[PDB]
């Protein structure tokens, strides 16, 4: 029998291991020859595995690279202009890779060039609230200062935007052991911790969903019009560079001025964590100098797109996509995900060779230039937007399969909650102590829902990954899943060796998943989701789950507003329309569910009518005018946080209208805009509800 | 048998006559009680006629009305400030209506209030080229002048926008006998010509597709956020008022300054047509004073929406819509169209009562507040945009059925050309001399295609009517048809009594269509189109017809650019990408057509897949970012002309980038934008082509 069990059983941990090894022996930096060669390899293998067609889709997009003969570095400079300390020019390479060529040294992708000299101000995590505390409470002025910020808590691009608006003339990012060194664990290569010479690479753009900075709205094809750099989207205006904690200690140890305002500002280094500005009296004349010489350059990138044609509904697309480009070896990010995709394709191809085809078309994608701003996924979606918005059923992302070995993590649209619950009840837990128990059981035990007993936690989608164009721009139901750490065991996000040279095959094989059982579990979750979405006769979405969360989000946004009761009285700010729309959505979704379960099962038109209602329900939350000043974030329920691209925000339009409103100089204008966003949200919720009404 | 012949045969000229009489006895001004009562009557009758549901959809939108106790008028004022001449306060009412109440006096809807006094400048038709001739050639400065412009050639809102940008402080619009008095025809009531006391009403907004000025993007429902007046869309900044030619003669006769530049500037009045500024020497101290006291007010409007559920594809909508509100009696505009719709509903309802249902759902609409800026259609489409863009097959408009008695006029998407040709071959010509011949034959003879022998002329859709939101904002295949005059017999557009009190039932019954045979023919064309669109198994669109016109439009826009060969060399301006996309569209459309004719006819999924490809093809020409500064004009192939809302422009983005480019101060910026619009157009054409490729 060709059923999901046949698909799932075919997946092998040993295959995922072999693919991971294969994908992580050399660097695959976007825009480089090595990453083009891997694209061609993937294309060849997906054909071999049995997909109907496999093509490369290429684009020419703005990328950013250090100058090989003019290295980036930071100095402490004395009053004579002598550089008395210099940060590293490279991370010490790990055992057995000390002769690997083409390792890109640590840099902040898209930094402008410059050599700013000045006094240091320490800004904690450079969050919105961190700058609020400096400027408003501590009365420290960052204008013309170089800021030093620790990585963590929020996307680094938001840190740089915040530093820029504070008037900084440069940003130094560093990894504090507080956030990247788990107590009791040894540094790579003897454990999974970040060594003091390790550095986190990463782009510092603020694209807000635009894709290639030079071609917002349109694919960066051969005849594309490209904005001039000065009009490009999302580029930082001040130089930025990342360093490790050995180097950070040297920059921070001399810092004077004001003491840290409290303990939440102190990391784990043996330094005061003084905010500055500048150094203590003996060193008061020493300054910090950055030297950044990186260049932005239009460069060709290559997505691999594989198609497995649907037998019944070939014009309905279920997409499994993740990126292939890495900063260096990509041992976790992204190759732990790409190896999983590779095995999923191989398994589907095995069934196909035995004569099976899924009901709907499955598209498989190996995206390029993700590390430089989700560029490959976004340019492809811009090219294919009309096909995706009329035919796109769902998008399942496939970046890193692991960031820990504790339990499952799922972030997805409410439309997929029931699908996820049901699938995980059918899968075996790989966890020790849960032998013979379901993944649902271990996941629920280790990651309980904060709201419901006997349910697991499922989070909203944020952003910072390749689902962004599909979900927040185009309104295609999206999901992601991976294995994660125990947040009770160290509160820091992600894994210590993130975006460092130390993220290698050996890191995974030795420390994260020796038996590749967590990889296999994640292949089963991602592949199982794709299988159901593509094969079920009724799409496996439950509209009633959206009704429940809409009420939760309406309560939450109302509660934020109600911290300002006088203003709500003065400006007649009512949430009645939003609650009414949510009530209506709940009622209509309930009746739709009845019809779906009750309709004449022999009638393919009623079924498809009803499958189209399910498919277009996520689409209904799209506002074609976008959110304020963010035209590519069009989903009215979910946007990436304006303060942290990684985090999702609910009712983002109303959230941003309320944020820091007490500080607005024209309260009438400000509360007027709150009311406008309530109207837009209520209307959108009612309009989405009405797509589930009887059609005529 | 229930086939199109049964539907067509049921339509009766005598019924259309009875409905026209019924709809034209009292004024039905938008926002008035009389127009609400007619809405309720229509709703009742459509229910009686047999539709499944008939509801009122209401909105509260900005309308504009004169002040009943503070009349609008224009004066000539002497140096003492004595008003020595005053324009009429009302049009002399026609025979037997001299006691009808609630006739709105002539005014320009949405004029601001004011009493500007100044010297007159005569600006011909106030077209872009007319102001070019004044400012550039004649060196006449309109700043601080009151401009007087004759109606005709272009939409009056464009005249007012042009006057505003020329620095005018007021606009007087008048009907010149050259444009509104056919030689050899007597004035109403003894013929169909405009009498000297007749005046054309009409709104002077520049909405660019926005709908209600206060709620762009969102329906003007009960909880709507409304912009303040100062931020409203499309409102004129200077006072405006319309007059008849008896009054115009008094304002023009004294005009001095420069002579008219040539004969194209002279109308038919016994006056010099001097451009001014101001009056001849003896009257040089006399000035013109406007008195405008109209008020803008948010007012409730009511659309009637009738549904006839489809038997097979209830979630596919074919819409027949036209407006119901009139300026006064609406004898032609709109009731000659509304009576036709009423009879079409009655005929469909007759078939339904005998057990028939169309394959797809038919929606019937009686729109309100069309005369005030397409407000009812636009607000309803804003409310229902998600349903319309995923389910909307086609929109057939139904304003005035007649503007003459000579031949058929059709404006529509290329997708409907074949449908129209085939249907008109099946219909009888009502024309004298063409007894027993088809409508196709008489139409082709009287209105030959400028391009193809043996074919009739079919024009592009422009705007100024209720299809605008459906076609140019949402990308739903749209069409319209009416009987029209012979352009060889008088070149003036429209009919002389347009938007005057004299547009009555008697005008139609006596002078235009005594036997209601032209009305019946138009009911057959509009109803027949709806019947096919709603009932055929394969949608009756031919994608190959779009390929032919795309090549025509590409040639045309290229030819415009090629008037600047040096600049095309300097800035490397190539149209190669657009021609490539058009070639590709042609090739892919040809292969799609083969599959449509060749596919397995027993397979409803392949059929619907292919019906969805046909339905979404118009949709593919939509750009979600809209055209420059016109966010609600989203169709890349067709937009209303930036110089004349009534006219359609092809490749509008490139057209406007090229328009008057030789006058731009930064040719590099200007030609860069031409190249950007070529990229956008080429991409959109290729993307639309790719929706017709095999789906997987
Ligand atoms: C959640 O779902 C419910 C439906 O169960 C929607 O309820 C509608 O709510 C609006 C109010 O926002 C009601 O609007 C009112 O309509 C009255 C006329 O309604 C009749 O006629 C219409 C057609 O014109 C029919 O569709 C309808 O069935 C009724 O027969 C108006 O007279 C009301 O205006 C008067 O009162 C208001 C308030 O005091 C004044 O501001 C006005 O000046 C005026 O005096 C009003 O417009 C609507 O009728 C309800 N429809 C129903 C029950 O079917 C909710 O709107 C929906 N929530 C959201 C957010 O959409
Ligand atoms: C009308 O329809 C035709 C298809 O019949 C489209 O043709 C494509 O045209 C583009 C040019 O605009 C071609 O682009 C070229 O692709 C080359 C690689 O193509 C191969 O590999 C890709 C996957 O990466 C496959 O899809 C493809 O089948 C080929 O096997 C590049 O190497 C070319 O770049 C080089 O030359 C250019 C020009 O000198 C330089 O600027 C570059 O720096 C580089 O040196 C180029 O990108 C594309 O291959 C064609 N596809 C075909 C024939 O299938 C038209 O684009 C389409 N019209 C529009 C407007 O869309
Ligand atoms: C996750 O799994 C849960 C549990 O299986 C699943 O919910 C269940 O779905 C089934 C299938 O729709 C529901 O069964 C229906 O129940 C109603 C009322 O009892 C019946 O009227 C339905 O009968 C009709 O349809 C049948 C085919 O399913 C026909 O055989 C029959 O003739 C009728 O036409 C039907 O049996 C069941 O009630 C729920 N259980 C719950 C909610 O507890 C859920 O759908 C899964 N989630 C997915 C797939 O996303
Ligand atoms: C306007 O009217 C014209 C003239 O009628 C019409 O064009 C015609 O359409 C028919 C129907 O598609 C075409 O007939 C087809 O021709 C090809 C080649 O000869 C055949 O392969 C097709 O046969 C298949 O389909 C048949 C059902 O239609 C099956 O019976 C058969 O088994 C095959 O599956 C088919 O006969 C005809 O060629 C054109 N004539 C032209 C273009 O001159 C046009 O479509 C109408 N426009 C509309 C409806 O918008
Ligand atoms: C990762 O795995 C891939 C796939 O197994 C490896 O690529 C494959 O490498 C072999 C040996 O280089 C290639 O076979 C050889 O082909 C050449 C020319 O066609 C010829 O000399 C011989 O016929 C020989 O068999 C094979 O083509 C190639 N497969 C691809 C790319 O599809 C790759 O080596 C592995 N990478 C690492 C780091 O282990
Ligand atoms: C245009 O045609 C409509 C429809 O025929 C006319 O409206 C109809 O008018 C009659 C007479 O006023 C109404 O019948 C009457 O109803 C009232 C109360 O229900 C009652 O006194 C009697 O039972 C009587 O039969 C009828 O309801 C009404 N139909 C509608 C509106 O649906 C209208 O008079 C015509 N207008 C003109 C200008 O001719
Ligand atoms: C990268 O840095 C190198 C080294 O400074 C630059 O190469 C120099 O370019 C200048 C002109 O700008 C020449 O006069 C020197 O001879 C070059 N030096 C060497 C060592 O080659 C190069 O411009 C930079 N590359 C970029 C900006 O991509
Ligand atoms: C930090 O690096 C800089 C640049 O390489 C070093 O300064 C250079 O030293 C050489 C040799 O003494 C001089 O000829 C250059 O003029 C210097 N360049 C600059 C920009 O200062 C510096 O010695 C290094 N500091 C440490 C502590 O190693
Ligand atoms: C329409 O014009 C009338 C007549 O001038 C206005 O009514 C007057 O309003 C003023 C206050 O603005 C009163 O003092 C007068 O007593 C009113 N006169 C009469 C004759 O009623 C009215 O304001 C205007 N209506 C509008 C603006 O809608
Ligand atoms: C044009 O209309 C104006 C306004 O009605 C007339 O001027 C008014 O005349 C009365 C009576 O003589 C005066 O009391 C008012 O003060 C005047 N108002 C203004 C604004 O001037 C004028 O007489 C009319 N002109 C003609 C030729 O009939
Ligand atoms: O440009 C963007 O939006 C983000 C690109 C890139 N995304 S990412 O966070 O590294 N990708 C992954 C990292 C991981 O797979 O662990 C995630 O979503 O967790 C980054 O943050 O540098
Ligand atoms: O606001 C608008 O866009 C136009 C509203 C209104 N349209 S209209 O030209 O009068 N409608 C008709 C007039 C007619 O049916 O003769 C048309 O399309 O020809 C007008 O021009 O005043
Ligand atoms: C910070 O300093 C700069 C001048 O060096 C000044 O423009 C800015 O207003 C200052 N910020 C404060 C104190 O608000
Ligand atoms: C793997 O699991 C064990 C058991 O909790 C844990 O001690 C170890 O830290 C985990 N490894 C990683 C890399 O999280
Ligand atoms: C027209 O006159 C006004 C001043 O009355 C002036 O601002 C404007 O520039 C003039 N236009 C010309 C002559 O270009
Ligand atoms: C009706 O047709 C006749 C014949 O051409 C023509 O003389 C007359 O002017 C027409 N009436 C109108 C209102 O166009
Ligand atoms: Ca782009
Ligand atoms: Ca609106
Ligand atoms: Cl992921
Ligand atoms: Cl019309
Ligand atoms: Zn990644
Ligand atoms: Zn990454
Ligand atoms: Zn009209
Ligand atoms: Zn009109």
């Amino acid at each position: 029998k060709h059923n999901m069990k046949a698909f799932l059983d075919e997946l092998k941990a040993e295959n995922i291991k072999k693919f991971l090894y294969n994908f992580t022996q050399i660097p695959h930096l976007a825009g480089t020859e090595q990453n083009f060669q891997l694209a061609k390899q993937i294309q060849s293998q997906w054909k071999e595995f049995g997909l109907d067609s496999v093509e490369l889709a290429h684009y020419d997009v703005l990328l950013s690279y250090p100058n090989k003969t003019h290295p980036n570095y930071i100095s402490i400079i004395n009053e004579d202009g002598n550089e008395i300390f210099n940060t590293s020019l490279f991370e010490p390479p790990p055992p057995g890779y000390e002769n690997v060529s083409d390792i890109v040294p640590p840099f902040s992708a898209f930094s402008p060039q410059g050599m700013p000299e000045g006094d240091l101000v320490y800004v904690n995590y450079a969050r919105t609230e961190d700058f609020f505390k400096l400027e408003r409470d501590m009365k420290i002025n960052c204008s013309g200062k170089i800021v030093i910020a620790r990585y963590g808590k929020v996307f680094r691009g938001n840190k740089v935007k915040n530093a820029q608006l504070a008037g900084a003339k440069g940003v130094i990012l560093y990894s504090d052991p507080a956030d990247y060194f788990a107590p009791g664990v040894k540094s790579y290569p003897d454990g999974w911790n970040l060594p003091g010479g390790g550095v986190q690479r990463g782009n510092i753009l603020n694209l807000n969903g635009a894709g290639d900075p030079l071609t917002p709205g349109y694919p960066a094809n051969e005849y594309a019009y490209r904005r001039g750099i000065a009009e490009a989207v999302g580029l930082p205006s001040i130089p930025v560079h990342p360093i490790g904690y050995y180097d950070a200690q040297k920059l921070l140890e001399k810092m004077g001025g004001s003491a840290p305002p409290d303990s939440s500002w102190r990391g784990s280094l043996k330094v005061p964590y003084n905010v500055g500005p500048g150094f203590t009296g003996n060193f008061s004349t020493q300054k910090v100098k950055m030297h950044i010489h990186s260049t932005n350059e239009v460069t060709r990138i290559y997505n691999v797109i594989g198609t497995l044609r649907g037998a019944v509904e070939p014009d309905r697309y279920v997409i499994l996509g993740g990126h292939r480009d890495s900063w260096v070896f990509g041992g976790i990010d992204p190759q732990s995900g790409a190896a999983v995709v590779h095995e999923i394709v191989r398994s589907f191809g095995t069934l196909k060779k035995e004569g099976w085809r899924p009901r709907r078309t499955i598209l498989f994608a190996s995206w390029d230039a993700m590390e430089f701003g989700l560029l490959g996924s976004t340019e492809w979606a811009e090219e294919n937007s009309r096909l995706l918005q009329e035919r796109g059923v769902a998008y399942i992302n496939a970046d890193s399969s692991i960031e820990g070995n504790y339990t499952l993590r799922v972030d997805c649209t409410p439309l997929m909650y029931s699908l996820v619950h049901n699938l995980t009840k059918e899968l075996k837990s790989p966890d020790e102590g849960f032998e013979g128990k379901s993944l649902y059981e271990s996941w629920t035990k280790k990651s309980p829902s904060p709201e419901f007993s006997g349910m697991p936690r499922i989070s909203k989608l944020g952003s910072g990954n390749d689902f962004e164009v599909f979900f927040q721009r185009l309104g295609i139901a999206s999901g992601r899943a991976r294995y994660t750490k125990n947040w009770e065991t160290n509160k820091f996000s992600g894994y210590p060796l993130y975006h460092s040279v130390y993220e290698t095959y050996e890191l995974v094989e030795k420390f994260y998943d020796p038996m590749f059982k967590y990889h296999l579990t994640v292949a089963q979750v991602r592949g199982g989701m794709v299988f159901e979405l593509a094969n079920s006769i009724v799409l496996p979405f439950d509209c009633r789950d959206y009704a429940v969360v809409l009420r939760k989000y309406a309560d939450k946004i109302y509660s934020i507003s109600m911290k300002h009761p006088q203003e709500m009285k003065t400006y007649s700010v009512s949430f009645d329309s939003l609650f009414s729309a949510v009530k209506n959505f709940t009622e209509i979704a309930s009746k739709f569910s009845e019809r779906l379960q009750d309709f004449d099962k022999s009638n393919p038109i009623v079924l498809r009518m009803m499958n189209d209602q399910l498919m277009f329900l996520e689409r209904a939350f799209i506002d074609p005018l976008g959110l304020p000043d963010r035209p590519f974030y069009r989903h009215v329920i979910y946007a990436p946080s304006s303060h942290n691209k990684y985090a999702g925000e609910s009712f983002p339009g109303i959230y941003d209208a309320l944020f820091d409103i007490e500080s607005k100089v024209d309260p009438s204008k400000a509360w007027g805009e709150v009311k406008r966003q309530i109207y837009v949200a209520a209307f959108t919720v009612q309009a989405a509800a009405e797509t589930l009404s009887e059609v005529a």
